């Protein structure tokens, strides 16, 4: 929606939000210690997963469905099988997320909000033991 209601995309600041979330998430985890083990298991270039998880959040938040019109079905529960997820991959990343989340977007009914189902994803992901 824009106009009375509007969009989770809209509520948090659109592009240069995402822009922001998605380049802080992959920092975090490219710098931070706790997250070695999700680190680990990313390639070596981390380019690539920012473009893509940039375009799936973009979609995902009400945005334009990026993601979709590039690469199709999402399918994540299939496309993260080649990762070996177990409980650190998980809890390391969720680590990242909601850091850069919270330093990323103002709004604390916002990050609510998109933090629920996201975290049910990422427990969705996990693959491993
Ligand atoms: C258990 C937590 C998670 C771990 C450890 C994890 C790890 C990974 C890894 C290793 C990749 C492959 C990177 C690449 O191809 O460059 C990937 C891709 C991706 N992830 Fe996750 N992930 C997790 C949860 C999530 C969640 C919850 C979302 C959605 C909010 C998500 C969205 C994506 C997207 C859109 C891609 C690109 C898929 C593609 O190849 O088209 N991931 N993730």
């Amino acid at each position: 929606m824009s106009s009375e209601t509007v969009t989770l995309y809209e509520a948090i600041g659109g592009d240069a939000t995402v822009r922001a979330l998605t380049r802080r998430f992959y920092e975090l985890m490219d710098t931070l210690p706790e997250a070695a083990r999700c680190r680990a298991i990313h390639p070596a270039d981390l380019s690539g997963s920012e473009a893509k998880f940039y375009d799936y959040l973009t979609g995902y938040l009400g945005g334009p469905p990026v993601y979709v019109e590039k690469h199709g079905h999402p399918m994540l529960r299939r496309r993260h099988f080649v990762a070996p997820i177990g409980p650190a991959e998980r809890d390391e990343w969720l680590l990242c997320f909601r850091r850069a989340m919270d330093e990323t977007i103002e709004n604390a009914k916002l990050r609510e909000i998109i933090w629920a189902p996201v975290e049910r994803l990422a427990f969705h992901m996990q693959n491993q033991e």
